């Protein structure tokens, strides 16, 4: 429904997030929304991303957002 963050060049692993790099495009899969954008900006992921690949929840090491699943490692 909304537009999910994807990312627009290639990173290998562990790479930290830039505004420019992650896209709010409305694209599949539905990764992670642009709710966190400023947020999880400068934190770095555990899996590789291509180009056009969207914010997946098992590609980031400590999930900004701590509601139920995601919060502390």
């Amino acid at each position: 429904n909304k537009a999910s963050v994807v990312a627009n060049q290639l990173i290998p692993i562990n790479t930290a997030l830039t505004l420019i790099m992650m896209k709010a495009e409305v694209v599949t899969p539905m990764g992670i929304p642009a709710e966190e954008i400023p947020n999880l900006v400068g934190m770095q992921v555990n899996r590789a991303v291509p180009l056009g690949t969207t914010l997946m929840p098992d590609m980031v090491k400590n999930y900004e957002d701590g509601t139920t699943s995601p919060g502390l490692k």
